[PDB]
């Protein structure tokens, strides 16, 4: 019974993270995206909207769950039985920064970190510039899914 | 049935790589460490003696075994059945680097690569660091396994 | 015929972007220095005064024009009918960073970017540090260009 | 008589800069540790309270005394007769944002500074993620100095 | 009239290249693809084999030449009349090695250099990698041009 | 009584070594310059050359000595009762390389490492490239000490 949790503030979910969701579902019998909650910074999307969306676009995965969380990310792992996280990485930078969350969280919690590299189509792309470039009516429609991409056009206008 | 293979020349394996193997042993179902065997370069010891360091070494890991290979690790992968490779990373060199090679694998055979984050006890140890040390006297017998040091005294009297 | 843009805040212009602008004048027929200006944050310089400091720096480049822009630098390009734009990078965390602006700038748009390495002299400065160094008075004399420095002095007295 | 500065925020001091003041202590005839005083950012503890946290921590090191600072740095190096400031370095980022300003400070007033590597088992840890975790219940007991969990504990009630 | 030298060992020409190749043509007056020969190590691909692969890939591009060199590079571009490199960069550590190249051949020649990203598709592409899949019977067709394919298939026999 | 030593092949020295030399030469009571020699590999210069290049372009350093030695270069530094090692580093790829090292070394003898940034006007320069350079004819004059420089040109004729 394997398992992994996929976090993040997905305000919105991208391609680059659906692709991410796609492979974790690939090689773990279960899979929780976990929506982080952040009261420091409501976003674009509520919580409610960030987990819908994700549903949607997630719907050809069956062993894929959506949740919002909370607090302590390990303790949010443990208390569903798992411990394992599994992240995107598309620069060494990205890399270092999560290397030291990984060591802390294994420390504090023995909870183990996978990373996967980014697709190469979407290396570029991250939540923040795409509402960036949107928000200064660039096309994104190529970087995001088809409903979450209306759903940005309708907080924009 | 979750599955995932572990590549490297461990020539010798150190503690670092047992500490990846015994992470990726933890989250798939099964893992196969693959020794790569390279004729372009001979190395200190055998195909055979790596192996067999690291089979003993790795007695506690019911789901793991240990296989030579040779060409394409995707071919390795996929004539196994599966479609996962773990390694392990230390600094954002050692990911750009694994970034590639990544990408390349999924782009020719959908073979997916997961690394995980060093140990922060053995960030600092690799097989030819820990060769060269010892062949100029320095102690590394808290970097490798306990066969490993024995066979490694062996091989430099 | 050939011609690029130049974007920054330049808030103050450094000796780092002037040697930058000058390495674009000597290799493209017009060069544009694109003052970009943020309606929501005001910074130390108003528009016409980095303007004005630019223009008095760069006297001797006569194919170079400054003027300001707000929104997608991708509009302020192509709206000249270029489709070229002109950076310097210090550090490998500059390219990151510089390259996903540049494959999303190319995404949305097909304008290209074309990156610099900064004069090993001037690697250490940005606009940024040289203000927080002024601001306790350190002296930076040496890293800006006398249209700037006592203007700067100025405003922080 | 060779002497450095160790400056900081030490908030709270961590096992991983205690690491960094015994070897600066080992190396130089004197080191100062600087806390560096921010009016804008009061962090959990007074500067009096950071103080007292490292000279507890630095019972057994003679000829390192710890101080409060106010201001550029190098004006507080060169005020107490130093020509030098030690930092320690943990990857290649912290390497990238530490020699822009050891060349501006060498460039401003001729103070150079000395790097050197974190102790592989205190590598991931920082004073913010410390805090981080500790607010949300992570134990970070083995990360800090006996006296600072204790005194963190009492802020967190 | 404005002009740049791309160079490399082109063995065998990529689309990664091919997109640098566009890209410079259409920003500079001329460009100069030099193949680079280095007696000591033959490659896969005659010279004249390789300047006959760009031919073929760049018959779109008139005012892109290809020629062979041999020697210092920023002798060769000034030999032609011109004062500036075009080269693609894929990582942070492309960038920091060639970074040195470009201010070592500014400091001894004054010839400058233009970097471009890569495109996101081809970031992992390189001809050596390249050439390794496709000795062990990967499939690269998507990554090389058509011609160039047909050609590898055919020195592989 | 403080000491350290500053290591490398020195083949031959160059300026950017120089000016780490001189800032050690600063902060500590002496400093060894330790010429490391593979037997196994000539190099360009010989043992007695590279000593000789170092010490006449030093004579104005009186607490700088210059001594070859080979194998570990913890034996060298505890031998002469030091406990110090001093590098010059140059970007983030050095830094990740180097923390490795001084993280063994550390390890297996407790000698400690100290890192100094590059000058910024040397930062692209190493012995390594301008032999490179000066072999195809590339003007490495402003690089090198004239202890060096003449010196070199006559073994590359
Ligand atoms: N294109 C991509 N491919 C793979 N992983 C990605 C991609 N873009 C982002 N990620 C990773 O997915 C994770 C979730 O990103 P998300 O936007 O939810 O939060 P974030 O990166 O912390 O942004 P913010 O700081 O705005 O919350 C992050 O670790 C991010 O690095
Ligand atoms: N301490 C460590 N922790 C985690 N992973 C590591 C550690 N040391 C090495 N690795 C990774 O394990 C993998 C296997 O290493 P191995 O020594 O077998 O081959 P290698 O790194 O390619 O060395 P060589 O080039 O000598 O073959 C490599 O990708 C390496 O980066
Ligand atoms: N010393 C330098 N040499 C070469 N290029 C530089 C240097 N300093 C900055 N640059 C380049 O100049 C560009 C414009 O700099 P500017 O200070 O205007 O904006 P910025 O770096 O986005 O800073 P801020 O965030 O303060 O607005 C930067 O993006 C960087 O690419
Ligand atoms: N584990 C560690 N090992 C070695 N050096 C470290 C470690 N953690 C921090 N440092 C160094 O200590 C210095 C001071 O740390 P401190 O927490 O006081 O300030 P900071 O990192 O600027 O944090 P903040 O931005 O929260 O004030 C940092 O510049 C960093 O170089
Ligand atoms: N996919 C890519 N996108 C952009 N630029 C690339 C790509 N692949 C290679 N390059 C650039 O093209 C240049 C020439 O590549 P080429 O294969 O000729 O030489 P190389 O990388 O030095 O290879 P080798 O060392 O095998 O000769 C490289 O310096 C690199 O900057
Ligand atoms: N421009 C520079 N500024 C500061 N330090 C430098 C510079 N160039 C090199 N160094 C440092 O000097 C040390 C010794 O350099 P040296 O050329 O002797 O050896 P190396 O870099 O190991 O080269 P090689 O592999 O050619 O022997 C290097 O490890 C590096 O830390
Ligand atoms: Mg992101
Ligand atoms: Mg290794
Ligand atoms: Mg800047
Ligand atoms: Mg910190
Ligand atoms: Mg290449
Ligand atoms: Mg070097």
């Amino acid at each position: 019974m394997t398992g992994a949790v996929c976090p993040g503030s997905f305000d919105p979910v991208t391609l680059g993270h659906l692709d991410v969701f796609e492979r974790a579902a690939a090689q773990f019998d279960e899979v929780i995206v976990a929506v982080l909650i952040n009261p420091n910074k409501a976003g674009m999307f509520t919580v409610d909207e960030r987990i819908e969306m994700i549903r949607e676009s997630t719907a050809d995965l069956p062993n894929l769950r959506v949740e919002s969380g909370q607090g302590l990310l390990v303790d949010f792992v443990r208390e569903r039985g798992l411990n394992a996280i599994v992240k995107g990485l598309r620069t060494g930078t990205d890399f270092e920064y999560e290397l030291q969350m990984a060591q802390m969280n294994k420390h504090i919690a023995g909870v183990d970190t996978f990373f996967v590299a980014t697709a190469p189509a979407y290396s570029f792309v991250s939540s923040s510039l795409a509402k960036e470039v949107a928000t200064y009516g660039g096309d994104v429609s190529a970087l995001l899914p088809a409903s979450v991409h209306q759903r940005l056009l309708g907080k924009l206008r």
